[PDB]
């Protein structure tokens, strides 16, 4: 009777980890996820990027970043707006960085990888047409999270 | 006579340098440090992550990270138990990177690398037969420190 | 009228960025920047590290980090005497990684990559023969700063 109990509970508490583990996946299929690719969400929110930063780890993703055409084209047709990407040269202007680390592989500039001179536009927005930009990280932009493949 | 002190104290300092690095090599050696290999090293006390980085960072090495399957075993071997390894997704969920910075290169998950979906297991232990399962950083598991080649 | 003023305001403020531009130009072929590379720059003042960091950050550049031969006797060429360089292994000791972060890709070291064992000398200056030695932080060294290419 005592492990009785504490048996069925178990089961139960198992039972509930399964009905969640299909609540995420057919919530990400919702949210547009491509099997076995990273996905975008936005709630389609302005906000400095400091907010963005902060909201993206608050949902346990990180702020998004194209490292190819397709995802590029991916979070353009997400925003829809111009949008902050994970992507900033606060520490080493004109050489910019993944928040998350590391040199840029992939980039879509309107020109070169620019270096502002002094006027400290730090953070990066791709527009409608999938471009990029640096602007102030000050701005407020639309917010679009990313989460893993 | 001056300058004879001043050239018998330097050379002394000499000896003695020469001396402590010898001990060096000879205790690497007795701690089981392979010819031009990385070796690990434990004390087998058990603690929260945020421990055991400060514990090899005071010894000058930092928390056991395996990056190919030889490194897997040989810290298994050290630790005996399950130990903390050198790498989180602290910050972002379901993408581990080392203490020291950047993407895994090597893993040996008991299935795929872990998201969590919020419960906050962001840290990774080597189990008895070597496989590695994401935990919570603040549970006490093995201290094992690493040094270099 | 209304309009006419912002007009030709705004074409004002265009030919100064220009102008501004030009300036630019030239300081940098005047301080030695060799075509579509990225240059070195001193004031020939010695400082510790920490000074050097914020100095060049000042500037918008970062310290100077050898990446090639080529950059290594260009910096060896500005500096005229030893200068910190952008890499420490403050971190993990014996294993350098640049201030912006990464494993080094090149190296010059007077023998091997310096494990201090304990002395804590986490900087590395390079000296006139273009050699690396690792050295204390706290140490006051020239400071050379680099802008990319
Ligand atoms: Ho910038
Ligand atoms: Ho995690
Ligand atoms: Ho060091």
């Amino acid at each position: 009777a005592i492990e009785v109990k504490l048996a069925n509970m178990e089961a139960e508490i198992n039972t509930l980890k399964s009905k969640l583990e299909l609540t995420n996946k057919l919530h990400a299929f919702s949210m547009g996820k491509k099997s076995g690719k990273k996905f975008f969400v936005t709630n389609h929110e302005r906000m400095p990027f400091s907010k963005v930063k902060a909201l993206c780890s608050e949902l346990r993703g990180t702020v998004a970043i194209p490292r190819n055409a397709e995802e590029n084209k991916a979070i353009q047709e997400v925003a829809k707006t111009s949008a902050f990407l994970g992507i900033t040269d606060e520490v080493t202007e004109g050489q910019f960085m993944y928040v998350t680390g590391g040199r840029l592989t992939y980039s879509n500039w309107k020109k070169d990888e620019p270096n502002d001179h002094g006027s400290g536009e730090d953070c990066v927005t791709i527009v409608d047409n999938g471009l990029w930009n640096d602007i102030s990280c000050q701005a407020s932009h639309t917010a679009v999270c990313e989460f893993p493949a």
